[PDB]
């Protein structure tokens, strides 16, 4: 039943009681008290000096429990002759013999074991517990090196063929083994006993006995080795049962209600651990990254301002038409990486060697691109800043800046934009003490780097470059233009489901072994979600299809999921754009995969034995050479 | 008990029995069925082809019902001798008479009702009760005209006193009714008939009989008069019963545990219906009143554009240096209504008369501060304007403006807001047909005016003229200038914290008698903040003072927070700034009312007494003049 045993001191209670039930202790039962246990192993100490004498609770066992701490004894007792040469755990511990049975209100909280009254309810202290558990795993350390040593003998040739049956005469494979074990082993101290350790854990390896001179199957586990059988048709059950499962473990994982919800969903439930995003700021197009900002071109102005940083250190800088900075606003709190190296930024009169770059917070209430002198920018701070160095590269005559790692990142904490009028921009640019001269640097920017991007908030995605509370997974399918997608921001919706529903991918192919333009258990529901669209009253021009084509269709389409589940939100595909055909699939993934009953596909099942079948030869073949090598008397 | 009686079908039933009982009828118990209802009043018809012969629901009657059912019989008895007059109702109803007492499981539901078992409880079917009070109402109808007559005669003079006894010679006082009552008066018609109507419901009216000789007491409600009776040195039971009874009611309704939260408490649940205000735009610290926006001085410069209407009508309004706005954003909407009736406007080569204004609604990203050009409006439409005429006023040979209404109501689910950094901005200046001169025209704007602001939310509170959806009561305190509130919108905090604690201020008033310079148990809790906080070390000079001082300086305080509810949102309020004196003021006045037994004021109980012998004195005298005019024979 499971919880712990109970008494009960009303003599009057039935059911619903005030104070109808009490712990049992050891003081009801005095044999469930630790003196009273064998001594078997020599666990207790014999000396009557040293035992507590004080009570100690009681609780129940269930019957899995026993299952599994019985079965723990025998990894000690498939090496019991080596047990013994080590005179350790003499008598083995019989884990029943350490229960105990009544017959009382059984249960976790009284109010439920006051209507549970069982028989026969093992129960055990916790202290008697303990002395068990580390009595299997004691010698489970003593067996240690031991174990190794095994192994590496299983392991040095084929001791299992996956199908079928091989042989070679003992004296061979035995000197074999002699000369290639290592000499430290175990194996060379004590042969006799390793010799009956291996055959209890094999059927084929078999040891005839010098007093009658027979010979006999040994092995214990004959019943676990036949369901990891390969048979005349059909792989063994054991990974049968397991891959279906593994799908369902996929399947499970990736909540396909919630990648179907056609309500608002909030984002944190929606949202994953993302990746890294990469971007080279200059060249976007800034029609797309809808979260940058440009100062006008072509105006002829340009002009010089000094900001200072946490220490306060004055610089210099420029800024001129065609600048780019982010509109930090809704940025997601995100991180800045930007590695300037590997570029020239060499002027005729200004060379990049030894000047300083860095990054530039601001703050403003005009709007960026309206900037036009030094009054309006307000506040504004340097967060970051190194100093560059210059290398000599393979296009000959030229220079290159060498390695670079500006960081930064973003955190709204600390701005703190309660005023719904205020503007945040950052900016990578050249800084100095000095003053610059206009022409005599001409960059807008330093931009033209590469861009590491990397979020911060994992609870919280963007949509199209814009940050929201929650998000709506059927309206995304079948909305994106790959020339948006490259300039999103990595913790952006579809990046979170790309990889997520990538993951219902992975079943597909686990129980899908279908070849191509063939129907498929799963390529099948797109199949009549396209039959009944056909048939309503609409738009364009209708037309009619025999079957034959439409089958072939869902599997065509299906075919590219898995060969890439990116395309799905990519605008216009030509099947899984549609949302009604991709709900259509994230259901019968779910029901499939219920209803396999140990089955792989016909050619899962014809391949298999095959490649089965075509090893076995090659077992043969290295054994037919250890023979020749290694003859016998 | 109450609810519906339940009759057994199963017979073998104890708890959780799923339907063990059923609904009883009036078929199952048939005397509670209308063929058999005692038919005294004659209600339901006698003829049998006139009669349902169906079965009703029971309803169980409860015991509050009988006391007042009943207790309403009794006033139609206070006049049976009219009823009788009347030939109508010949018998009484006696409401207990039309029930029947049985033993049944009763309850709401079954569930309840299956243990709920009870003896002996009155029923009644809906019809046989819907028609007891028709019978009741319709002599009440029957009593309209009868009952008013009935008044007059009682307080055409003075027929109760609040203290003592009166006396007057009933031969002369009969005499005065008779030359002032109406000639359509009922009593005309039966003298005899009042004057035992009279004597049910007054003690001092007694009537001679004739046969016996003797006169006797008469009133049917000696307890009851005995409740409003005052001692003769005490008040009256009820009227004490029935002032405490005011204050509590008036507390539980200014809710005290919200006006002393120390956390944040949500906005709906705070706020109340609020009240509406009035600015004068032209005329606001444009620092002090932050909702409002307004172009910079020395510019030089002036411009005029184009605004279209709802209806496509197309007008041109100038615009310059100091020219007021409103930023409709954070007003948590508000209704904006102008007028401008007392204003000239007249110019060297403008007249105002015959010319229109209007509000117009801006709509733009660029900050309005930074406005100089006519292509960065934005987005503007005239939402409402009105013809103006012109008349003259005291001051000679000058007109002025007469009255206008331009109104439009802030509504922000019209204005859309889906930019983070869009803005809006309300405007009211001239609009002409055709351009206008913007010479001949200075007025920077028309925001000289009686603008009032009228809110139409209560859900949404503002704070120093930002909208919050939080709000902490215990930081109101001492956080508004006597300015600051001044500029404060309608919808404000400040304004919701103050008509509510003038209830709790109005609290007081009805229990408290206290005077000048004296304690009372409501100024005392101040009064113990104060000696802990001088007593424990602060800042600047320890200073000590004894309890005398203390304590007036809390009764002082506590006269100056009845005197002026707002005194506790201003800043240095010389005691209540504090919130600690605040909130232990608020937590007080529920203990002081709800400790309370039947008491009074001590100063009142004399006043009380020493005021109404008064008005027995003055009783007296207007007797005496009945007597000096009406001379008995
Ligand atoms: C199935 C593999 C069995 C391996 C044979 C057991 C260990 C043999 C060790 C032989 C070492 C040299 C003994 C000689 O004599
Ligand atoms: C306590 C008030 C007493 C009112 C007396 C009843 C009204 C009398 C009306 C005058 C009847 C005059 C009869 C003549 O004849």
């Amino acid at each position: 039943p499971g919880g712990v045993p109970w008494i009960a001191v009303g003599d009057e209670t039935s059911v619903t009681s005030p104070g109808a039930l009490r712990r049992m202790t050891s003081k009801d039962i005095p044999e469930t008290a630790i003196i009273n246990t064998d001594n078997s192993s020599g666990a207790v100490p014999s000396e009557s000096a040293l035992v507590p004498y004080i009570d100690e609770p009681l609780v129940v066992v269930t019957e899995h429990a026993i299952t599994n701490f019985t079965k723990a004894e025998m990894a000690l007792e498939f090496n019991r002759e080596f047990l013994d040469k080590m005179r350790v755990l003499s008598v083995s511990p019989k884990y029943s013999d350490l229960l105990t049975y009544v017959d009382c209100y059984v249960g976790v909280s009284a109010r439920q074991a006051l209507n549970n009254f069982q028989k026969q309810v093992p129960v055990i202290t916790p202290t008697r517990q303990t002395m068990y558990v580390d009595s299997i795993q004691a010698a489970l350390k003593a067996l240690e090196k031991w174990e190794i040593d095994l192994r590496v003998a299983q392991t040095l040739l084929p001791t299992n063929v996956p199908i079928g049956e091989v042989s070679c005469p003992m004296q061979s494979v035995v000197k074999l083994l002699d000369d290639q074990l290592p000499d430290d082993s175990l194996i060379r101290r004590y042969p006799k006993e390793a010799a009956v350790a291996l055959a209890k854990r094999n059927g084929g390896i078999q040891w005839m006995d010098v007093s009658e001179g027979t010979v006999m199957n040994e092995a214990v586990n004959a019943v676990a080795a036949s369901a990891l059988a390969p048979s005349a048709s059909a792989p063994p059950l054991e990974e049968k049962s397991k891959l279906t499962e593994q799908a369902m473990d996929l399947v499970t994982a990736a909540e396909p209600e919630i990648i179907a919800s056609l309500v608002p969903v909030p984002a944190p439930v929606f949202a994953i651990p993302p990746k890294p995003a990469d971007y080279n700021v200059r060249t976007l197009r800034i029609d797309e990254a809808t979260w940058l900002r440009m100062i006008p071109k072509s105006m002829n102005t340009p002009f010089q301002i000094q900001v200072t940083d946490n220490t306060g250190t004055n610089w210099h800088l420029n800024l001129r038409g065609g600048t780019r900075v982010v509109n930090l606003d809704q940025i997601a709190p995100m991180r800045f990486v930007l590695d300037l190296g590997g570029k020239s930024y060499k002027e005729t009169s200004w060379d990049p060697n030894g000047k300083k770059v860095g990054f530039i917070v601001f703050q403003s209430k005009i709007p960026f691109e309206l900037w036009t002198a030094a009054s309006q920018i307000g506040q504004a701070t340097v967060v970051n800043y190194v100093q560059l160095y210059a290398e000599d590269s393979s296009f000959t005559a030229q220079s290159i800046i060498a390695t670079t790692s500006l960081a930064y990142n973003y955190e709204p904490e600390q701005l703190n934009k309660t005023d719904p009028e205020m503007n945040y921009y950052l900016l990578a640019t050249f800084i100095d003490s000095a003053a610059i001269t206009p022409t005599n640097m001409t960059q807008p920017d330093v931009w033209d780097a590469l861009l590491t991007m990397s979020p911060l908030s994992a609870g919280e995605v963007t949509v199209k470059g814009a940050v929201v509370s929650e998000v709506v997974p059927a309206d995304l399918i079948g909305s994106y233009t790959p020339e948006s997608l490259n300039t999103s921001l990595p913790n952006d919706a579809a990046r979170c489901m790309i990889d997520r529903a990538s993951k219902i991918a992975e079943a597909i192919k686990i129980d899908d072994d279908a070849g191509p333009d063939e129907y498929s258990p799963n390529s099948v529901p797109i199949q009549g979600q396209l039959a009944i669209s056909q048939l309503e009253t609409g738009y364009g021009v209708r037309i009619f299809n025999p079957k034959g084509i439409l089958s072939k269709i869902a599997s065509r389409a299906m075919q590219a999921f898995i060969g890439d589940p990116s395309t799905i939100i990519t605008q216009a595909a030509p099947v899984l754009s549609d949302k009604n055909n991709w709900i259509a699939l994230a259901q019968g993934v779910k029901t499939s995969l219920r209803t396999k009953s140990l089955s792989a596909g016909v050619k899962t099942a014809v391949s298999k034995l095959s490649s089965s079948e075509s090893i076995q030869n090659w077992t043969q073949g290295f054994l037919d050479k250890v023979s020749a090598h290694f003859p016998a008397p």
